[PDB]
């Protein structure tokens, strides 16, 4: 487990700023609600496993031992989303947004719409 | 010989979209350079024969009369890649990509990297 600080997340996610119209504060809020800022977070379900800060699944986005038959859209091994370098996690998160949108993370709940200045550092 | 149209190929290959990070236009471009869209294309070498749209060889991927000792990774008879139903060809192409990558088809040449919108239908 390696839980980052809100300010650290804000800094590291600088590259996602306004990507797809999503402001930095919104990306920090999404991260807080997805993994609590833990870059090594791993959550398992009956049929899948989600990895890292962005909880990217091994069913469609990355490939791991549990499911070598994953669509592997991000063309990468899921364990790469468990380290300190968020560079590749960001490259993949951009694809998820582009393809499925912010609901991949927010699930139709408006959790990152009001008082967005609270997520600023 | 049954040469498809670019638009037909685009439609039939819908299932490969973003598989392994390969966009649909890239898959259409690969097909054009591999077989000219001919689903019955057969190309022979001194030691092997390649079949169909994806020119799958009977040395490692499928099994035919010429080489019953093929690794048969796709566990199928090569003639199955000579008909109209690209369903099984796609299942096998996914394996080739997963195992060897796009160079199985492109051979280290960047033929499907620029102006990819030209392959759209
Ligand atoms: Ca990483
Ligand atoms: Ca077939």
């Amino acid at each position: 487990m390696e839980q980052l600080t809100k300010c650290e997340v804000f800094q590291k996610l600088k590259d996602l700023k306004d990507y797809g119209g999503v402001s930095l504060p919104e990306w920090v809020c999404t991260a807080f609600h997805t993994s609590g800022y833990d870059t090594q977070a791993i959550v398992q379900n009956n049929d899948s496993t989600e990895y890292g800060l962005f909880q990217i699944n091994n069913k469609i986005w990355c490939k791991d031992d549990q499911n070598p038959h994953s669509r592997n859209i991000c063309n990468i091994s899921c364990d790469k989303f468990l380290d300190d370098d968020l560079t590749d996690d960001i490259v993949c998160a951009k694809k998820i947004l582009d393809k499925v949108g912010i609901n991949y993370w927010l699930a139709h709940k408006a959790l990152c719409s009001e008082k967005l200045d609270q997520w600023l550092c």
